[PDB]
């Protein structure tokens, strides 16, 4: 069986957890920052082995170990968190050197979607995964819009990069 370590980084508060649980518990409330399940995405058996993480949390040893061995990022931000946008390249920055690599799987996501406060407009994101050369997915933990389209999308980043 395949296993996939992904690693989910962005600022303190953009939704990183929700969207893991809403993924794997399939709920969401308005803790756990690892998480391990099989699914079956696009007809392969994966183990999705996952860490979200902000990079301010005290087990930094592990946070770098998951860093390393990484297979795919989920960069998120959130529609209504203009800093956490921002965050955005200080954390791509972050995983290319520690991968020593400038072709490492990620994904641009854009949660907190079905909030009405926005202030990062969907063109900005988009011009910013484009220059990276990533895809864009918005995603909202609340009503799962995009959530296992976010996930997946990064799975198959990790397939092509494989190939
Ligand atoms: N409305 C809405 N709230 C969200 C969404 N995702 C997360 N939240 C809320 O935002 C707050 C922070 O979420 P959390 O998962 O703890 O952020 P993390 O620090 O990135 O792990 C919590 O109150 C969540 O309920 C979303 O897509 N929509």
């Amino acid at each position: 069986m395949t296993e996939y370590k992904l690693v989910v980084v962005g600022a303190c508060g953009v939704g990183k957890s929700a969207l893991t649980i809403q993924l794997i518990q399939n709920h969401f409330v308005d803790i756990e920052d690892s998480y391990r399940k099989q699914v079956v995405i696009d007809g392969e058996t994966s183990l999705l082995d996952i860490l979200d993480t902000a990079g301010q949390e005290e087990y930094s040893a592990m946070r770098d170990q998951y860093m390393r061995t990484g297979e795919g990022f989920l960069l998120v931000f959130a529609i209504n968190n203009t800093k956490s946008f921002e965050d955005i390249h200080h954390y791509r920055e972050q995983i290319k050197r520690v991968k020593d690599s400038e072709d490492v799987p990620m994904v641009l996501v854009g949660n907190k979607s079905d909030l009405p406060s926005r202030t990062v407009d969907t063109k900005q994101a988009q011009d910013l995964a484009r220059s990276y050369g990533i895809p864009f997915i918005e995603t909202s933990a609340k009503t799962r819009q995009g959530v296992d389209d976010a996930f997946y999308t990064l799975v198959r980043e990790i397939r092509k990069h494989k190939e």
